[PDB]
């Protein structure tokens, strides 16, 4: 059960960015769906689809001293409505 | 579920410490059990029990440029019941 990206980690952080990392699950994935936004912020979450082979991503264009939630989904299916894993997320704050 | 600590966060990190934060669950709890250790490792894993009302904790005495895992779970009741754990991984600065 559950083959979401594994060990999501906040590797490093700056006032405007964050290096996030993870290990791909056991099942083959077509791509990683990554979303992020201010924690508890009633504003549109930024989403980014990455090559399933990626194990890192640097989020940029963020506000300093801000709390953000990053969420990853493994997309294993094909089509415009592909099969997806349950969500996996972590929170962090950018430097001031 | 409703007993699990909310939005566990790595607020700030240094070469040997990390400020961890989270929101208290909506339900009444007695303690917060926080365990941390090097991610994937044979190094000892230390556990601390915190008052259920504490919402932050600073882990110190860590090694620079190292991957650590922190798991949190709440304890409710007398003598008790535990929530499923929640965790996050971070790396200390180099």
């Amino acid at each position: 059960v559950s083959d979401v990206p594994r060990d999501i980690e906040v590797v490093a952080v700056t006032p405007t960015s964050a290096l996030i990392s993870w290990d791909a699950p056991a099942v083959t994935i077509r791509y990683i769906r990554l979303t992020y936004g201010e924690t508890g912020g009633n504003s549109p979450v930024q989403e980014i689809t990455l090559p399933g082979s990626k194990s890192t991503y640097t989020i940029s264009g963020l506000k300093p001293g801000t709390d953000y939630t990053v969420t990853l989904y493994s997309v294993t299916g094909r089509g415009d409505s592909p099969a997806s894993s349950k969500p996996a997320s972590i929170n962090f704050r950018t430097e001031i």
